[PDB]
C-alpha cells in the first residue's frame, strides 16, 4: 500500500515532523506540524483541530497519501508535507473545505464522462525587504523575456523550478515578464485537482525560497500602480471518453459545439465568477485598461488579447485560455466555479456571443453597446451582489462557502471604502 | 546527429536547464528558460511562446554550450533560437533571419562575408546596486596593471569565451579611463553576429559578479573617446578571397572597390542601424578615434573605411563608423547588401583622401565632394527611410520596427530639458 512507502521514505530520508497542509476559503495555506510518530494515527483515524481557521468547530484532518512530498530544504533531520482532506467528527466531509467542493465538482462532472484539464501561467512579483517588511520595489530592472544581467532573479527562479520537479511537479517554461521585477511560471496541464494542489505548492515554494535571499514573493493582483500586474491565464480543456471533447476536426475552425458552449456557459456566470477568481479589493486595480488584463467580456481567436481566447494549436492540445483570473484567488474554488458556469453552458445548450476579432480597447463606447459587449465588475462589492444571485455557483460551491467569500469580502470592502487614501489628501488638502 | 551529441553533453555535465536565446531589433537578448525535461520538445516541435500574436523558437543544435558559471552541481546550457510563425514560414521580422537571408542571397553569387570586430567597451562602478559612468579604473592606451585594474576579469571574460568555442585575437586597455577592447578573429557573418550577442551577455554578467557594470554604449562619458566597433570585413568567391588580385595595382581588386564604393553609397542609411542610438551621435563627433566624414584610405589616415596593409587570406576592409550598441544581425546584413550592390552595379568609390582630414578646412572639403556623416539619429532614420534598397533586403518588417522605436526616442529626447540648458540660462536669463 502507499501508506508502506510513506514509512520506508520517512526512515530513508530521517523526516521527524510532518506538516498537514490544508486551505481556508481565501486559498491562503494552513497546517498542523506533527511528530512523525503521530503520522501512523494522522494516516489511520485522523488528528482532531479547530476548524474555524477554515472560515478564515472539532474537525479532522484526512491526509491525502497520494500528497507525501519530503520538503527538499533539509532542517540532518528532513520534514515533509500532506495535503489533506477535512472532516467532520462522524465521518462525513466538511461542505466547507475548497478541496472537497472541488472535488465534488468534478465527480458531477466524471458522472456525465467528462474530466477537466487546467494549465495556468503563473505570474508573480519578486520585491525587495526593508527592515525585515516586505515592500512593492521590485528587486530587478528588467522587462519583457528579459535575460540576465538585466533579470537578477534567474537564480532563484532556477531554484523554484528545481524545487518544484522534487516533488513530482513539471514545468513547460519560465520567463521575465512585462513589469519591473515581474516574473512568470507556466505549468503543464493536468486534472483540475493535482493542478490547484500545484498552484498552493508553487505560492509556498516561492515564498519560502524568496525569504531565503532577503526577497518577497508576492502573488498580489496589482501591487504597483502604472505597471503590468500579475495574471493567472487558465488553460482549460474538456476530455470525455478519453478524447478531447473541444476537438471536432468536421467543425468550422475545427472547434467542437461541447468547446462553444463551454464558452457560452462560463461567459453568462463570468460576471459572477470574477468575484472567486478575482477575490480582493485589489484585483479590481488590475481590471484596469492598458495592461495584458481583459476587462471586457468578449472571446476571439489567438490574434486579439480578449477574456476568452482560442489558440491556434488542434487535435489533443484544442483548449480555451481564460486570462481574467489572479494568482491571488482559491484555485480549488476558481476551477470549481468555472467547471460549474461552463457545464452549465454543455448541459443548458448556451450559444456563446460574435467573436470579436477587432481591437476593442481601440473601439469608441457608442459601438461596444451596439454589439452587446459587457464589462466585467468594476469593484469587489459589484462582483459579490453578482455572485450572491448567481444561484448556480451558489449551490456548486456550497452555501457555506459561498457564504465566507460573501462575509471576507463584504468585511474588507466595509473596511477598505470609510478609508481616507493617500490620494485624497494629495488631491485635496492643499486647495480645498 | 548534433541532437543526440547535444544530449550526450546533457547527461554528461548534469544539465537541468537550458536557455532558449534570442534578440529583438535592437540588438538585446531575449529567453525562455525551460527545463531539461523539455529539451526534446524544443529540438523536435519547438517551444510556443508570446512575440507582441504567437510564434514559435527554434533551437540551432550548432549553438548547443554549457554557460561555465556553474549553477546551485546542476549545471545550466543555452541554445540561440531562429523564430517562426505556427505554420512553418520563418518569422521575416527576426533580426537572425533578415542576416540569413541576406547570407543566402549572397552565396547564390558564390560569395561568402567574414567579419572580425575590435569591440570596445567601459568597466564602470557601482553606487547602492545601480550602474554608473565613473571607470573602475584610471587606466589609458595599452596601460598595464597596477594602472589596469580590470586585468583579472578581462581574463575572465576570454577564458569564460573559449570554454564555448570561442577564438579570440587580443586583450587591451584603450585610450579612455576604464575603456578596454577585445578583438577577435574573422568567422562568417552568422556565426560572429552571435559571437557578439554572446561577448556582451558574459562580459555584463561577470562585470556583475564583481561589483561592476560593463557597458557598450557609445558614447557613456563626455569628454573623453567613445565605444566603437570597428568590422573588418572581406568577401570569399569560391573558397578565395575575392578582395585579392596579384597583377591589379595595390593588390586589390576590382571587387574591393565596388564593395567600398557601394557601401559608401548607403553609408547615411547604415549609419541608422549601425549607430542606432540617440547617444550613438554624441560619438561622431570630432576629436576622437570615430569617423565623422565619409572617406576611404589605406592604413597612414584613421577614415570611415581603411585598407589595411595585409594581402594574401588577409586582404580586407576596416568599417570603423560602427558602434557595439548596434543589432550586429542587422548591422552586418545592411553591410553585406550595399557592398554587394556596388558588386553586381560596380559602383566606383571616390578616390581615397590620404591627406589628413581633420586638419582641413570646410571649403576644401566642399570642392572635393567629401560629405559628412548624419549629425542626429533622426537624420540617419531619414536617410535610411529613403534607402529602398535596404529597406527591401531588411525586409519591411524590421525597417517599419527601426523606424518606430528610433523615433519614438527621438521624439521624447527632442522634448526634454536637459542640465546643460539650466547651467548654461538659468542664471542669466
Ligand atoms: N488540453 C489542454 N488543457 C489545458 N491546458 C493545455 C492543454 N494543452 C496545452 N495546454 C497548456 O498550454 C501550454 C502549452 O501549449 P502547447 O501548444 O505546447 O500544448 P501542449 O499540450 O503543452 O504540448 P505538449 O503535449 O508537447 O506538452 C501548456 O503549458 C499547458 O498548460
Ligand atoms: N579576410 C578577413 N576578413 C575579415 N576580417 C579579417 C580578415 N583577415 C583578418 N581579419 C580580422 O582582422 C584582425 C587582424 O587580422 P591580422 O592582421 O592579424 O591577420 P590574420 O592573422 O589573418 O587574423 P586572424 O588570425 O584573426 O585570421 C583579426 O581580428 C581578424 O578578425
Ligand atoms: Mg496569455
Ligand atoms: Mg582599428
Amino acid at each position: 500500500s502507499k501508506e508502506d512507502e510513506i514509512f520506508r521514505i520517512v526512515e530513508e530520508k530521517n523526516v521527524r515532523f510532518v506538516r498537514l497542509q490544508f486551505v481556508d476559503v481565501q486559498g491562503i495555506p494552513k497546517n498542523v506540524a506533527i511528530p512523525v510518530g503521530q503520522l501512523e494515527k494522522a494516516l489511520g483515524p485522523g488528528i482532531h483541530f479547530d476548524g474555524s481557521s477554515i472560515e478564515g468547530s472539532d474537525m479532522v484532518l484526512r491526509p491525502d497519501p497520494d500528497t507525501f512530498r519530503v520538503l527538499p530544504w533539509s532542517g540532518g533531520t528532513a520534514e515533509a508535507r500532506l495535503i489533506c482532506d477535512i472532516e467532520l467528527p462522524d465521518g462525513k466531509p466538511f461542505m466547507g473545505c475548497p478541496r472537497q467542493v472541488l472535488k465534488k465538482n468534478m465527480e458531477e462532472a466524471a458522472k456525465l464522462g467528462y474530466v477537466m484539464n487546467t494549465g495556468p501561467e503563473m505570474e508573480f512579483f519578486l520585491f525587495k525587504r526593508q527592515d525585515g517588511m516586505p515592500t512593492n520595489i521590485p528587486q530587478d530592472r528588467g522587462g519583457y523575456f528579459d535575460l540576465a544581467p538585466i533579470d537578477l532573479a534567474e537564480e532563484i527562479k532556477r531554484e523554484i523550478v528545481l524545487v518544484l520537479e522534487e516533488m513530482g511537479f513539471e514545468v513547460e517554461a519560465a520567463h521575465h515578464e512585462v513589469a519591473f521585477g515581474q516574473h512568470e511560471i507556466d505549468f503543464k496541464y493536468d486534472n483540475a485537482l493535482a493542478t490547484a494542489d500545484n498552484v498552493i505548492t508553487l505560492k509556498y515554494v516561492a515564498k519560502t525560497l524568496a525569504l531565503q535571499h532577503g526577497l518577497h514573493a508576492t502573488f498580489m493582483p496589482k501591487p504597483i500602480f502604472g505597471v503590468n500586474g500579475s495574471g493567472m491565464h487558465t488553460n482549460t480543456s474538456l476530455f470525455k471518453d478519453g478524447k478531447n471533447a473541444f476537438y471536432d476536426p468536421d467543425a468550422p475552425d475545427q472547434i467542437s459545439d461541447t468547446l462553444r458552449y463551454f464558452v457560452g456557459g462560463v461567459l453568462k456566470h463570468i460576471r459572477a465568477i470574477t468575484a472567486i477568481t478575482n477575490p480582493l479589493v485589489n484585483s479590481y486595480k488590475r481590471l484596469v485598461p492598458g495592461y495584458e488584463a481583459p476587462v471586457y467580456i468578449t472571446w476571439s481567436g489567438p490574434n486579439r488579447s480578449s477574456l476568452i481566447r482560442v489558440p491556434a494549436p488542434r487535435g489533443n492540445s484544442t483548449r480555451i485560455e481564460i486570462r481574467s483570473p489572479d494568482p491571488s484567488c482559491n484555485p480549488y474554488l476558481a476551477f470549481a466555479a468555472i467547471l460549474a458556469a461552463g457545464l452549465d453552458g454543455v448541459k443548458n445548450k448556451i450559444e456563446p456571443p460574435e467573436r470579436v476579432e477587432k481591437n476593442i480597447y481601440k473601439l469608441t463606447e457608442e459601438e461596444r453597446e451596439k454589439l452587446g459587449i459587457g464589462m466585467l465588475p468594476g469593484t469587489l462589492k459589484e462582483a459579490i451582489e453578482c455572485f450572491k444571485e448567481d444561484e448556480l455557483l451558489v449551490s456548486a460551491l456550497g452555501e457555506h462557502v459561498s457564504q465566507s467569500i460573501i462575509n471576507v469580502a463584504m468585511a474588507d470592502w466595509d473596511s477598505y471604502r470609510t478609508q481616507v487614501h493617500q490620494w485624497e489628501l494629495d488631491r485635496y488638502l492643499q486647495t480645498y
